């Protein structure tokens, strides 16, 4: 099913930064 970006921001918030829905896929903002 589409990627939640929600959960996806919240996976990354981990870490310090957002995130970024990629198809089907979850990637991180470390800018």
């Amino acid at each position: 099913a589409f990627c939640n970006l929600r959960r996806c921001e919240l996976s990354c918030r981990s870490l310090g930064l957002l995130g970024k829905c990629i198809g089907e896929k979850c990637e991180c903002v470390p800018y």
